[PDB]
């Protein structure tokens, strides 16, 4: 039988790339999506039209609250109830603005920007492993300038730190039962919509290989390397994918 | 006048040790506590009768919820109260259990202490800091040296210091231009756990190239003192491990 | 017209499994040597009854030494001259001993053969792979992911696999603008030394949490196939463990 | 009885600084220097006009060769001829220039024994002789805080520092049982190189976040006389940046 991948946030740019060269690898998906329903649909639909009953969507907020828990639970249902199997978990879905030190609230911007990128991968990846040659993997999104910031990005960074803390972690506790977890680390991929070219242009030429941003699929072709048979002995590593960018001095 | 500082879980053990090595240097210190309601009070009685007038004590509790940042704001708002002014401060209250991925709180209780003290808090408190301020101001995160080497199923605690260093160097970048510098201090083993039993305590001793013993809170104190001091005003977004060798020891 | 490789260290272990996998991928190979000349010959042969005039040996000492740029030149050169191009340089050759810093060989000759072939040669290699430069050219670094937990009284080694670090990340910043990538593979517990006995390896295989046992040659090799493929062709400056979790053990 | 301290290339600038303050806190100190011998006396004169017998000049070439290990061990055995006692070593003297990977004086063999012998290997040839010859004994090796953000067209002298970085941590773990201390001290601008252009200078010093200026020699040298202190004895392994910031500002 075929195996099966849940993707967050799939319904566009990365996430919706890493779900496409999943399905072409031969998984079936589990497309999540949060507010983009149309695009998750229209995903969902050209996936199915390829190979039929392959492709489902599933609608989750995952900002931090009393009932993530039960929703990370439920995307992980999702996949069993459609598909019989769960192999692969990619937490690609992110919340992404400034914080400065000195009309969201600030607990409401702790939950949205920690919950994304922190806390419901813990929590995914509980309801993962509790639900479990076979090769069952994790594959977290990470950021290639975790250590190098955006000036007043402190609660997203704070996050992306989080996050490479649970992929040792998760990496050390779950070894034991042949689930591999990993990271992926973008430097600069796909840019804002409506970031004008010109400030594009400004991340762009920093990139010693190519002065350009890595495409959605070159992220996820690093994704693919990770949940293959030739990373079977890979865990707890993250890779970056960054042209370099992490590598330059200011 | 002197300089003031704000350390939190300051009643005991590590951070108790660090009101003490401050206040022994000049400062007058705001004794955050939780639940050690008698020990708090009983510090800030031993260093009044020092010097009086020098010493404080503000309860809180640091968990994660939608009035941890009231709670913060007014953590540093008592430091103005007492003195006037707030010069340092000490994130050094956290807790610390195991939470492991694979089967008595709630989950979401696990996430709100250990997230909230190790990370959320420090945050607030950093923002209030900021926001409220010849000076020599900084702040000082309480990591942990095994932060890439973690305990077993301890995925929420280790989360959270993650996200401390993430803190520490976005912090350390964005209140430079302020002046206020902001840096780490990462036990190894230092005070073994209250509940721990004897046997592990000395497995845990036994690891450590440098003496196989625990750091003293005194000896961690120590490199907080320096932090803060005028021979670091260079120094920011530094974290220095004091782990006598323990995380460059292979398993 | 298919692409050339060379693979320092090639005539066994993991360097003839990376040689292997290259061979199967569709390279030309040069299979260099340095005391293995029977196993050299021996993989030439084998990949040549596969296709034909597709595998050459190469003999160099990768010691550090006057001619040791000369060397490093002509290893290059041999791929020109057998291939005419050469699109994938694999640095895997390398000296891995003791050296005590309290107490045969000269401490001179220790860190000519430790530095030599873990990071001089590499570099010098580097150089000339540069130098004689649709395309996709690569360089892959044999790293090791315990670099930051190293070995007792391995210092050389150690200090040798770091550099190689810097190469790394260096070379990756500097060749960036001529589209060559330089990228690594760091084992942990891969194929233990042939001088080990069976119960000291069984030692180093129960550190290991994914498995319990050591990487497999291919493994390694599966990386390194990775790095140099089309399917990596934004990842330069990149270091990759293949470890089971090794580096993540605590004490 | 004072402690006796070791630190190289100590006629200028930052290690000039060092033997300074470690003088001031009741040091005796070896000032070594390779071409600086008028600075280098002129800096003895000093100090012994302070405290008379307190400060004497050592003459090496710290270039990697065959005579290095020899040229090392006299550089400890001068300490303990003049003082009875070695306490301290301050890894300091550095060679540092570019080594473009491709071309369009020095042949690249002699810019690897210049390069990596001053920051690799001299190093642990004084490390080897230090420990040897054994209170709070410790080393302080003068990193990188850019190491992993290096200068571009640097690979040799990248190379070379984080080799250093290995030995720091490898020779924390050897010499740990001994009690003796390993630690470092990475500046990112401190004292421009004299050879800078003017604009290159400024150039940098806009670049740090904590005031937009180098840090003097004496900031680089408190965090010196911090690790070296008895503020300090659980500390072993340890790398302080002292950088403003400057490791943390992306390209
Ligand atoms: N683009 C880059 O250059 C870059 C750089 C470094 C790291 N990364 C990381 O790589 C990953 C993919 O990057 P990207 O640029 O493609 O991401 P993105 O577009 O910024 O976000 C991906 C998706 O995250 C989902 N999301 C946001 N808030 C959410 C919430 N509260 N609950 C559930 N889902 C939520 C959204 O789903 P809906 O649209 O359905 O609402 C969104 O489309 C992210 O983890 C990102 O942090 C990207
Ligand atoms: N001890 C070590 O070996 C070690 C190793 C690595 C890192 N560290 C770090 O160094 C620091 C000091 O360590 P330690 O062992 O002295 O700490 P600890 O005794 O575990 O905790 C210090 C204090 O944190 C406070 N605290 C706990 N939960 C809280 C909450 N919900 N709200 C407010 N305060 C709360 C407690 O205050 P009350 O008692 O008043 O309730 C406690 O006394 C910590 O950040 C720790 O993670 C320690
Ligand atoms: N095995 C592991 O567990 C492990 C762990 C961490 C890192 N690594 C790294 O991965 C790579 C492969 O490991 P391995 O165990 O397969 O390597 P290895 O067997 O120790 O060495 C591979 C080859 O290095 C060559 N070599 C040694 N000294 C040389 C010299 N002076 N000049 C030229 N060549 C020389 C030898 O060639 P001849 O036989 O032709 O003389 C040898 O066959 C190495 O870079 C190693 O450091 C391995
Ligand atoms: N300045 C900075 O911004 C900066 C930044 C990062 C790291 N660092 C590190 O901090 C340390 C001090 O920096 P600095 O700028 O003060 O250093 P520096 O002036 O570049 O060099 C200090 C001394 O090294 C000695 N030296 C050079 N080549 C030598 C050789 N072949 N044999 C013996 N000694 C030799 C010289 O002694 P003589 O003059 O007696 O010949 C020189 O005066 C160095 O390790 C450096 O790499 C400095
Ligand atoms: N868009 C988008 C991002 C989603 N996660 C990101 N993380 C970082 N560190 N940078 C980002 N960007 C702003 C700097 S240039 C690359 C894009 C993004
Ligand atoms: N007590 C306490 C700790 C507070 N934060 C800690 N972080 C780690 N990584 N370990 C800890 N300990 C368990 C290993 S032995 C020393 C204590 C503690
Ligand atoms: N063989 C071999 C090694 C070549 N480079 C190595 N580097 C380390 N840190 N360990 C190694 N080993 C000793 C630990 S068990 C696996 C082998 C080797
Ligand atoms: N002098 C001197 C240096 C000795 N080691 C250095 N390492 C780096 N990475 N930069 C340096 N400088 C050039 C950039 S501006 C600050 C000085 C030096």
């Amino acid at each position: 039988e075929a195996p099966a991948a849940v993707v967050t946030g799939a319904a566009k740019r990365i996430g919706r790339a890493i779900a496409v060269k999943l399905h072409q690898t031969g998984y079936r998906v589990v497309i999540h999506y949060h507010n983009s329903a149309e695009a998750a649909v229209s995903l969902a639909d050209e996936l199915n039209k390829e190979r039929s009953n392959t492709a489902v969507v599933c609608q989750a907020d995952l900002t931090n609250s009393n009932v993530l828990p039960a929703s990370c639970e439920e995307i992980i249902n999702s996949c069993f109830r459609a598909f019989g199997r769960c192999d692969v978990l990619v937490n690609n879905a992110s919340a992404f603005y400034p914080t400065p030190l000195v009309g969201k609230t600030v607990e409401t911007q702790v939950a949205e920007l920690i919950g994304t990128n922190a806390i419901a991968p813990f929590l995914l990846t509980m309801s993962f492993a509790q639900r479990q040659s076979s090769n069952l993997s994790i594959v977290n999104l990470c950021d290639a300038m975790v250590d190098q910031p955006c000036m007043a990005f402190s609660l997203y960074n704070m996050g992306k730190h989080a996050l490479v803390g649970l992929t040792q972690s998760a990496a050390l506790e779950l070894a034991p039962y042949g689930i591999r977890v990993n990271g992926v680390a973008p430097g600069v991929s796909l840019l804002p919509v409506a970031m004008g070219e010109e400030e594009k242009d400004k991340w762009r030429r920093k990139v010693p290989l190519g002065r350009r941003e890595a495409s959605a699929e070159q992220i996820a072709d690093a994704v693919i390397f990770l949940v293959s048979g030739s990373a079977q002995y890979i865990t707890g590593s993250i890779i970056k994918v960054d042209g370099g960018l992490s590598l330059v001095h200011a």
